[PDB]
């Protein structure tokens, strides 16, 4: 589990927005398997506006952060899940490092904020959806 709080938004994967998420529903993107609702109350997460390749990772089955070095955001073929069908997932960086079901949610930070949550996983590689490109989560 996990989320990112910015100004009146909250930002989710997907496949685990609650009925409040979509009562209160911004945008959604199944392709990056994100969500976005609105909130009352004020989120101080700071998004880094950046193309940076390094930053850390939070991974609630060790609890503990890691360094990783990642991929710049793209179409990934992600395997089937109850969730979804297999198909191509959109902004998605990877990363040598670990990650189980139940790790998505975690922040990946970099020197200047939030980069993205982690989405998939698998073989020793850790998956995350970038959140960078939202510049729309700041104003
Ligand atoms: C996060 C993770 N690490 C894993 C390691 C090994 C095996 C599975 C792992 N998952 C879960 C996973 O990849 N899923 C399930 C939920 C929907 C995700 C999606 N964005 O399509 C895909
Ligand atoms: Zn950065």
């Amino acid at each position: 589990s996990g989320a990112i709080y910015v100004g009146n938004y909250r930002v989710v994967n997907r496949h685990l927005a609650t009925h409040n998420d979509w009562a209160n529903l911004v945008w959604e993107d199944s392709s990056r398997d994100l969500l976005v609702s609105s909130t009352t109350a004020q989120g101080c997460d700071t998004i880094a506006r950046c193309d940076c390749q390094t930053g850390v990772y939070y991974c609630s089955s060790r609890r503990k952060h890691y360094p990783v070095s990642f991929s710049k955001p793209s179409l990934i073929f992600v395997e089937a899940s109850e969730y979804y069908p297999a198909r191509y997932q959109s902004h998605l960086m990877l990363a040598v490092g670990h990650s189980e079901p139940g790790d998505c949610g975690g922040i990946l930070r970099c020197q200047h904020g939030v980069v993205g949550i982690v989405s998939t996983g698998g073989n020793g590689l850790v998956g995350f959806a970038d959140v960078r490109d939202l510049l729309w989560l700041d104003e």
